């Protein structure tokens, strides 16, 4: 575990992480896809061997040894907002489980289901709050990535609100 288990959020291309490991927001298929998957198959895509998993599940490929922890959020656009919920924090709650298992100090984590399976809905607050529900009882440092300046304020305030 971190000494301090912390969180933190950093603004730029989850593809340059300093963590052990990174979680892709990934389609249930394991295909290249869009956004932060398609950033993940460019810089491992040896980790796209056998990653389809079902939506609210979380699968690891090992690239060498660096771990991409697959992680299905559900697309908004075919879920209900309540199934839809309940498939977000079951995907959250698979991630806190692989990062377990690998025993990391630390792990890169995108906000699942914020993109383009956000069926055209702000979903910050109910996607990082399914995160911490999560990653609260681990004790790795969590780096959250994001894109947007006005998200990166909005979870460093979230962040800093719970210290
Ligand atoms: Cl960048
Ligand atoms: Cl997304
Ligand atoms: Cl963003």
């Amino acid at each position: 575990g971190a000494m301090a288990p912390s969180y933190r959020v950093k603004r730029m291309d989850i593809a340059k992480n300093d963590e052990e490991c990174v979680v892709n927001a990934a389609n249930p298929r394991g295909l290249p896809g869009d956004g932060v998957c398609k950033a993940v198959y460019k810089k491992w895509p040896e980790s796209f061997k056998n990653s389809a998993t079902p939506v609210g599940t979380a699968k690891t490929v090992m690239c060498g040894t660096y771990p991409v922890i697959h992680a299905v959020g559900p697309n908004f656009s075919n879920y209900t907002e309540s199934e839809g919920d309940r498939e977000l924090a079951a995907a959250y709650r698979e991630v806190a489980k692989e990062v377990t298992r690998l025993g990391v100090n630390s792990v890169a984590i995108p906000l699942l289901s914020t993109g383009v399976y956000s069926g055209g809905k702000d979903r910050l607050t109910q996607s990082l709050n399914h995160l911490f529900t999560a990653m609260d009882s681990t004790d790795a440092d969590v780096v959250i990535y994001c894109r947007d300046k006005e998200w990166e304020k909005k979870i460093s305030e979230a962040i800093q609100m719970r210290t």
